[PDB]
């Protein structure tokens, strides 16, 4: 099983709340082991590590690198290419990558609960859409009144491409399970989420009880001297 | 590599529309093998070819035909298999699972910072807690049925709880505001073994996504 | 005044449920000479399997015989052929059946409850009505919230032919009874309708407390 080699995009989570930038590239398909070596044409601070290997399916020796500081380069859109050197090998590879342009910015979308889980009177849901952005990293954090609720108490699914309506774009999904009381007290929940090409790289949006499916839309307005010499 | 066997369900699609349902066991090895299935049923297996990929060994398949009727009543199966490069031949078994659940289906109404647009609305399914993690997703308009190449579904994950096992998948669909407005009908069905009638649907339009009551007052003074 | 033969279609309800499928040929006409012998066209799985000498008509008692497993011939266009010869008329006389074509989908409307009868705080009433389809075989059935409801809680009739532009076409209709306590609660109802022409074999329809909007606006001085 022949060789080859891939890039990797630097991790979302570690460049939006991060302040470093792990950059890798690896090898796969040898046959138990080298003495490899890997090139970067950007080498100004090259304190590139590897680590050792690890075992593959039925057995298969795969081999990478990593170097770091690598954020101010990435964001302002310069270029990097990796090449491999090792016994099991005639030639040496090549693959590059680079920042992407032609972006698109996520809708976020937040629904209230259905009508028919308020009568069971246990628990409730909360869906949080975001659609239509053209890279397909992402991030879904949820908020609990103004403070953060743990990882493992919703649960999100992956990015997909979504049916041709010229670019190509993405989507994704999560869902909060809530206690029934907090809901009919008052309180508020919030939805976030990250995204390269969005301005700040966060957004966010906010549901409570009296704000979605009312059966109720109170409002007055109050005008006080309308005949007054207006200047 | 390893040799290894696997057997399968049969899937959810035949056993819930077209009733000709089949049901397989494997084979993975070797860099000629007969397999031997324990209730005859007199209409035997078939055996065709093997295909190579996993950067392994080229893998032998076989399938046996008929398995709607004893499948759903219960019957445990057992496909033992036979080859020279193994040291005593294989064998694996398959069960229909119980303690199952249902599903509960939701359809969820556009949200309003969309109609502004003018250009198309999302629509919204959900459903949640069911034991098996099989499930079917198929979408409507009236009565026509929709190509599968117009919407887009999820896999179905496991819901973090702390009683039971239980698993929820989601999908969207987006049409046209000018068929929006002009009060046409859309549905999301769902189909699992644990339902009593194998399907269940829901539906919505333009309507409902009204409020029952406003109170405007205008106080000049 | 003919001791007479049948052929007749598989049963809907089960050809709907999925386990299995039929076909029926029966042998009219008296309680006598027992030389019944019955003779189909292919063998799929298993061939014909006999009864008993039905007992029938003041004296012209019956025989049957039943051809298990015809679910995908059926489904796929086969055009099944009955033979049948016994001694007390030694005519051997075939009879021919098909699946139908030129197929229409029905459509179901449930009606909510009227007013008079919500006034009375006694019960209420709903209404399934189906219209419009061409082949005269239908199911129905009555859920609630998420549960099916047992069959004797509710009625329906008969299928009869509408008149119309030039296309036959039929309709039936059901009703159900409910106590005014859970309607007042807010516990849903729907309608489930069976036939031979939907792509999933059922659609459903749900109601619950179609009231329409209140404005109120004032002007204060
Ligand atoms: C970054 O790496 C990519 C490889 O992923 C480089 O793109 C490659 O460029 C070469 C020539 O510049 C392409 O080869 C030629 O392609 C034409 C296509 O018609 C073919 O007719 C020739 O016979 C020859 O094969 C190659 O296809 C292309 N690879 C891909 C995937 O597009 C790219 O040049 C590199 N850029 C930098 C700045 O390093
Ligand atoms: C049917 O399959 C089950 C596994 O799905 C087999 O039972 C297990 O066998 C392994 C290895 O022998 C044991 O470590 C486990 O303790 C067994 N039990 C369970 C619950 O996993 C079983 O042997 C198979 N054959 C039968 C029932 O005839």
């Amino acid at each position: 099983c022949h060789p080859r080699l891939s890039l990797h995009r630097p991790a979302l989570e570690d460049l939006l709340l991060g302040s470093e930038a792990n950059l890798t590239c690896t090898l796969t398909g040898l046959r138990d082991a080298s003495g490899a070596t890997f090139t970067w044409t950007p080498s100004s601070g090259k304190s590139a590590v590897q680590g050792p290997p690890e075992r593959d399916l039925c057995g298969c020796y795969s081999v990478s690198s990593v170097l770091p500081g690598c954020a101010q380069p990435w964001n302002h859109g310069e270029t990097f290419t990796c090449t491999a050197a090792h016994p099991e090998l005639k030639t040496p590879l090549t693959a590059n990558i680079t920042k992407s342009g032609n972006t698109f910015r996520p809708e976020v979308h937040l629904l209230p609960p259905p009508s028919e889980e308020l009568a069971l009177n246990e628990l409730v849901t909360l869906t949080c859409l975001a659609r239509g952005f053209s890279p397909k990293d992402v991030l879904v954090r949820w908020l609990q009144g103004s403070q953060e609720l743990p990882r493992e108490k919703y649960l999100t699914w992956a990015s997909r491409q979504e049916p041709s309506q010229g670019t190509t774009t993405y989507a994704v999904t999560s869902i909060l399970r809530v206690a029934a009381e907090d809901w009919k007290k008052g309180e508020t929940f919030s939805c976030m989420v990250g995204h390269e090409a969005l301005p700040l790289a966060f957004t966010q949006k906010t549901i409570d009880r009296l704000a979605g499916k009312p059966t109720h839309i109170n409002v007055s307005v109050v005008m006080a001297e309308a005949d007054g010499t207006c200047y």
